[PDB]
């Protein structure tokens, strides 16, 4: 029932996205000189070093806050994504399925640690 547990678990979590290889169009902001029409299609980029930027300041309230932001990732890379076999959305789905894997204990132990802080 640690309220604030999330945390660093989050920033575990981030350390492994990190490592793995299908991070690495997603680490840094989409270069705009290399896609010049990015912002034309993307309203809010988002990517892992902001993320984990974000949480550092303690610029995030909760872990579903944190979880809406690397879920813009992967919106984003659909939503850009010329086709659903690219090499980066491809690289995306699976970074995607980890991190749901993961956050959801995350999720779920914050919950039910403002539910006993409730109670
Ligand atoms: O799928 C792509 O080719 C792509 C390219 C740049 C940024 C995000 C993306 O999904």
């Amino acid at each position: 029932y640690d309220i604030q547990a999330w945390k660093k678990q989050c920033e575990e979590l981030l350390n492994l996205i990190f490592q793995c290889e299908d991070s690495e169009p997603f680490r840094q902001p989409v270069d705009l000189l290399e896609y010049p029409d990015y912002r034309d299609i993307i309203d809010t980029p988002m990517d892992f070093a902001t993320v984990r930027e974000t949480l550092e300041a303690g610029n995030y309230e909760s872990p579903m806050e944190l979880c809406k932001d690397v879920r813009l990732i992967f919106s984003n890379s659909k939503a850009y994504t010329p086709s659903k076999r690219s090499r980066i959305y491809s690289m995306s789905l699976r970074l995607s399925a980890f991190f749901e894997e993961h956050i959801s204990s995350v999720l779920s132990d914050y919950k039910s640690a403002l539910r006993f802080h409730k109670r």
